[PDB]
């Protein structure tokens, strides 16, 4: 509260290691799916269905510009990217199961690397 901080994160170093985590993801070799957006052109209800598109060059864009205030915002973009994948692809699919792979991948970075 009014004059009473708690002692908080060392964030200094948060941007650079999200920057490496992002390039991890990038460089999977089940990262394909997500590499760039959907196009909502010629993918048949994605655009109707998916309210909130996101992905890798995406975030990689918002993170070289400034666009994350903070390592949990970067965070919920990556998750929505997985979060997406299992709205629209059947979990036996090979997009939905490169989808599955890669949440695991980058929640084990997250957690080795934060927490
Ligand atoms: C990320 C993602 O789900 N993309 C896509 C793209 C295209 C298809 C398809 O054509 O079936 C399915 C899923």
């Amino acid at each position: 509260s009014m004059s009473v901080k708690k002692p908080k994160r060392d964030d200094s170093k948060d941007l650079a290691l999200c920057s490496m985590i992002l390039t991890e993801m990038e460089t999977h070799e089940d990262a394909w799916p997500f590499l760039l957006p959907v196009n909502l052109k010629l993918v048949p209800g994605y655009k109707k269905v998916i309210k909130k598109p996101m992905d890798f060059s995406t975030i990689r864009e918002k993170l070289s510009s400034g666009q994350y205030p903070n390592l949990e915002t970067f965070a919920l973009d990556v998750r929505l990217v997985f979060d997406n994948c299992e709205t629209f692809n059947e979990d036996d699919s090979d997009i939905g199961r490169a989808g599955h792979n890669m949440r695991k991948y980058f929640e084990k970075k997250w957690t080795d690397t934060f927490k």
